[PDB]
């Protein structure tokens, strides 16, 4: 599925990201547009064998199995697939151990070098949230 911007603001708010662990929403819906342009279909092969799975890009070889991953662990205990729904709520919930893990939303490639320091809030505008 292919999130229009406000809904998933929406959706996001609605699963606890605003402002979760000091990130505005402005924040997430930046970091899932340039990650996978909201696509939660989205998929990203990694040179080390690891892939990238869906709207937020989550990273096989510590977050998720997809049984094809070297020395991966599964510590969101559920299989890359399940990142690849229409419904956000596993990729949300996982997301939430990834920016608890010591290094903010630096976990995100893209957020890093598309939204962190830049006006995030122009990503809400419109939005009836």
């Amino acid at each position: 599925k292919v999130f229009g911007r406000c809904e998933l603001a929406a959706a996001m708010k609605r699963h606890g990201l605003d402002n979760y662990r000091g990130y505005s929403l402005g924040n997430w819906v930046c970091a899932a547009k340039f990650e996978s342009n909201f696509n939660t279909q989205a998929t990203n092969r990694n040179t080390d064998g690891s892939t990238d799975y869906g709207i937020l890009q989550i990273n096989s070889r510590w977050w998720c199995n997809d049984g094809r991953t070297p020395g991966s662990r599964n510590l969101c205990n559920i299989p890359c697939s399940a990142l690849l729904s229409s419904d956000i709520t596993a990729s949300v919930n996982c997301a939430k151990k990834i920016v608890s893990d010591g290094n903010g939303m630096n976990a995100w490639v893209a957020w890093r070098n598309r939204c962190k320091g830049t006006d995030v809030q122009a990503w809400i505008r419109g939005c009836r949230l």
